[PDB]
């Protein structure tokens, strides 16, 4: 559906993760 599946993608995923559930990431 975007463009650069990256961006957002690595954004919303280092942000979410690295801001969401980086316990669930770090430990899921």
């Amino acid at each position: 559906f975007s463009g650069p599946p990256g961006l957002q993608g690595r954004l919303q995923r280092l942000l979410q993760a690295s801001g969401n559930h980086a316990a669930g990431i770090l430990t899921m």
